């Protein structure tokens, strides 16, 4: 049940999978842009995203730079990744139902107008892991999940 | 949760030398002793999966993994153990022979021998790692086992 990875995308899913995961439960669907981002990223993690939807344990996942560079979101289109795509007020508000402190916050924004997403995501990957360096220079979403699956299970 | 040879091809690619080597024994010997378990069953968990061993099983997960110089500097291996590091525990005459049958080309064998002659195991690892990968510099240092699946998987990745 695609329902079972709830807490696992709020933990550790980037923004960009996060949102797909959201969008899928509340909408039941997604488009097209958004079944393949959200999809294979799944498919990287070892498991397979079905259709009404299930996952069951088991096509090259997508990257932060295809992510952020091809193809931006149409409205309906839930796909591409938030540090880019998405306005900053709005970003302020998710980052804000994310229980992100303020400092983290301005901080972030502040990598966003430098066009500086990857290392936003970093920081923002900090702050939900609460580590003051990461380790590790982020250019895929399948690394997040892993960098993020490391800490949580360590 | 899937067969254990459901990740048979994964650990040729992504597992470092430790973890290779506990998998192979695995499935081979159908069991593994304690530090053994414990070192591949800790990395897995690493991972975000879960070995068990009702016929063993791994399956998704929705004590600390261990680091490279906690299985260098602790826990040696006996006889009846298949685990630590490789490249600091192995002879390097097997090791030499284990590294081939891993499809590396000889100067590959050179260097990582050369760098473990120097006790610079880590670094020996980063040579496999590269090598594996096809790549001139694997990018970063190494410390865990877990954070070489990690940036692996991110090159079979892009
Ligand atoms: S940065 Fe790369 S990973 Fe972090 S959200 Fe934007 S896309 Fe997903
Ligand atoms: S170096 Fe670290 S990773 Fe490479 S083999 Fe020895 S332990 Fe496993």
């Amino acid at each position: 049940s695609l329902d079972q990875i709830d807490l696992l995308s709020t933990k550790s899913f980037p923004p960009c999978m996060r949102q797909l995961h959201k969008a899928l439960r509340e909408n039941h669907h997604l488009r097209h842009g958004g079944r393949m981002q959200y999809g294979l990223f799944l498919k990287g993690i070892g498991l397979t995203l079905e259709q009404s939807f299930n996952i069951r344990h088991s096509y090259t996942p997508f990257s932060c730079l295809k992510i952020i560079l091809s193809n931006p979101p149409s409205q309906g289109d839930y796909h591409g990744c938030p540090f880019r795509h998405s306005d900053p007020e709005l970003l302020k508000q998710k980052l804000q139902s994310y229980k992100i402190s303020p400092g983290g916050i301005s901080q972030i924004l502040d990598l966003v107008k430098g066009t500086h997403y990857q290392v936003a995501c970093q920081k923002y990957f900090e702050m939900i892991h609460n580590v003051d360096d990461c380790g590790f220079s982020l250019n895929h979403p399948n690394q997040f999940f892993c960098e993020s699956q490391r800490i949580l299970n360590g």
